[PDB]
């Protein structure tokens, strides 16, 4: 069975694309390595309070921090060695839900996309008809837990920031704080699954099949033929092709589609060599004369971060989120069953703030903080009450100018070759300049105090002594970056790759730099006009 479009990987990138182009018509399979995530997609893993319900732990916002405590995580990616999302979503079945429309700088021909794509507006406007921002996300329309937010207001008043509604003006960032912006619906994790995926999955001409993996584009030189699956009973030994102006669009995510397109011949000669040392994956690959060598995986960016901890008498830790799965608060779990309103309709995150920053090197760096009660790690020589403590997590976004590198090792598991935290200098230069500047009148808000980095430790000491691989801030991008040339990119305009009829990327890995705040609204904005583009270009089916 032949489709006009084969699109590889049920993150946010490709159910937009899915929906965009069964929308236009198309005949579309979209192909999804792991299961059922929310309740609606035939997800049964639902916590004993939540039981009645059916809503599982990737439906309750409240849920959130229970991502990284369960004793069997089935939901990240077993091979890869990062966080990401293997499961219907993706990453969008998992993750904080911090939701920030894009602004213009976002899309600027500056951070490297081409002039076409720098008009977002109609894109972002047609994201926010099907995911609207709410940072007041409890059906009753009220607010919960926000004591973390009361702190840091003022701490930040006090540093001549200003409140707003974020989503109301993306182009406003610099002194502005608010509260938490999430693309949820009715009190519950929403986002491409709840929207996008189930206008495709009402169309004759959509297909989604789970469970079944891509190991790779099956080509003839410059034409993609179709897609290898693990799954037989969708073609000849797994093989399901295009219709002959078909198209196949990858959106596997950062590490996905970067190992998929290794693993088709396309990338670094490094990388495919990789490939080729498995006798088994060498057999699938084109011979050497036909590899596209490209940029793949170079060009990765993710934030550095630093988290600070904190406690005040007026802080609710929540029991440090440890208890919301099997135990937890009775009024809490009632309240969110009765109707969805309360604590367990928000994620973790309660107050964001940015502010930007002058680069000695021309570049205007952002700085971001997200603040939430409770911590992941405390490193405290003094006694401290565990009842009280919060997290300020400060990022650097827009405008750094450190790159690492991703790819695959010898087992063919996706990696980071090259850390990309701090590798540029005045990156880490500014990013200490935010964290005194966060912490500069502490001592103004009574009973405020720091207990990680504790009055033993300067930041700088422990900035110098924290794990690069805890900096992760789970935002790749620019591992298949958009450009104008297969010298330093990966993708074109109309994110074809680079020596390909008709092999396309609507993923992560396109966006060329971070943007201001959290990726998903920026991708999911980009996955609208990818789509666009796509159907645009002559040549299609
Ligand atoms: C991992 C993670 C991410 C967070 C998180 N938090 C936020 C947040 O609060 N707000 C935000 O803006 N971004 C957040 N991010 C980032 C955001 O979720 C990601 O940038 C975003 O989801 C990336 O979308 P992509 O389309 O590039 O890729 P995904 O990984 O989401 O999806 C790829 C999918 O394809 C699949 N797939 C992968 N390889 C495949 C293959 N070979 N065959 C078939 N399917 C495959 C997957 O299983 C998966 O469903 C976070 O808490 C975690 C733990
Ligand atoms: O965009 C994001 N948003 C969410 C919400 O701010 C972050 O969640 C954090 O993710 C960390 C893991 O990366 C956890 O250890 C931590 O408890 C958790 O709050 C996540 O790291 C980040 O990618
Ligand atoms: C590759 O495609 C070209 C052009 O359609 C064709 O001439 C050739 O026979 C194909 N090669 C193989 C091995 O099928
Ligand atoms: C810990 O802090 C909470 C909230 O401030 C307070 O209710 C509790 O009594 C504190 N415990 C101790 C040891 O004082
Ligand atoms: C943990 O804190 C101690 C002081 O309490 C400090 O010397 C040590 O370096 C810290 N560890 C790290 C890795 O930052």
């Amino acid at each position: 069975t032949p489709y006009d479009y084969i699109i590889v990987g049920a993150g946010p990138g490709g159910i937009i694309a899915a929906d965009r182009l069964s929308e236009a018509g198309k005949k579309v399979l979209l192909l999804e390595r792991g299961g059922p995530s929310t309740k609606q997609t035939g997800g049964t893993y639902v916590a004993p309070w939540a039981t009645s319900s059916g809503l599982t732990k990737f439906d309750i916002p409240g849920l959130f921090e229970s991502l990284f405590t369960d004793s069997n995580p089935f939901w990240w990616c077993k091979d890869i060695t990062v966080f990401a999302g293997c499961l219907v979503g993706g990453g969008t079945s998992v993750n904080g839900a911090l939701y920030w429309y894009p602004n213009d700088g976002d899309f600027s021909s500056s951070v490297g996309w081409p002039s076409s794509w720098t008009n977002h507006a109609p894109y972002t406007s047609k994201l926010s008809s099907r995911l609207p921002s709410t940072d007041h996300p409890s059906t009753d329309g009220q607010r919960y837990l926000e004591q973390s937010f009361n702190v840091v207001s003022q701490l930040l008043k006090g540093q001549g920031y200003n409140q707003a509604t974020i989503n109301d003006n993306p182009n406003y960032k610099d002194h502005v704080f608010g509260y938490s912006a999430f693309d949820f619906l009715n009190g519950k994790r929403a986002g491409p699954v709840a929207t996008y995926l189930q206008t495709a999955l009402a169309r004759p001409n959509f297909t989604f099949k789970t469970n079944v993996m891509v190991s790779n584009v099956v080509r003839n030189g410059s034409q993609i033929l179709g897609v290898q699956t693990n799954d037989p009973t969708l073609g000849p030994n797994g093989f399901i092709p295009v219709t002959p102006k078909g198209r196949v669009i990858l959106s596997a995510g950062a590490f996905g589609t970067s190992r998929i397109l290794f693993q088709s011949g396309i990338g670094p000669t490094d990388m495919i060599q990789t490939v080729q040392s498995n006798p088994t994956a060498a057999a699938a690959l084109p011979p050497q004369n036909q590899w596209i060598n490209l940029p793949v995986g170079m060009n990765a960016q993710d934030n550095p971060s630093i988290n600070l901890v904190f406690t005040h008498p007026s802080i609710d830790a929540y029991e440090n989120w440890a208890d919301v799965w099997s135990n937890p608060r009775p009024a809490d779990a009632a309240q969110y069953l009765a109707n969805q309103s309360g604590v367990f309709a928000g994620a973790s995150p309660k107050l964001n703030f940015w502010r930007a920053y002058s680069g000695s090197d021309g570049f205007t760096r952002y700085a971001q903080g997200t603040v939430r009660p409770g911590a992941a790690s405390v490193n405290s020589s003094l006694p401290y009450n565990a009842s009280q403590i919060f997290t300020i997590t400060v990022y650097l976004s827009t405008g750094i100018q450190s790159r690492g590198r991703i790819g695959i090792d010898a087992a063919l598991r996706g990696t980071v070759l090259t850390p990309p935290w701090l590798v540029n200098p005045v990156d880490k230069t500014v990013l200490l300049q935010a964290l005194h500047d966060v912490v500069s009148n502490i001592g103004s808000i009574p009973g405020l105090t720091m207990i990680t980095p504790d009055v033993t430790q300067t930041l700088e000491e422990y900035v110098d002594a924290y794990d690069p691989a805890t900096m992760n801030s789970n935002h790749w991008v620019s591992s298949t970056t958009i450009g104008s040339s297969p010298q330093s990119a990966v993708v074109d305009s109309n994110v074809k790759v680079f020596g390909t009829n008709n092999l396309f990327i609507v993923d992560a890995g396109i966006i060329p730099h971070l943007p201001t705040g959290n990726p998903q609204g920026t991708l999911m904005s980009a996955a609208e006009q990818a789509a666009a583009k796509i159907l645009a270009l002559a040549g299609g089916p």
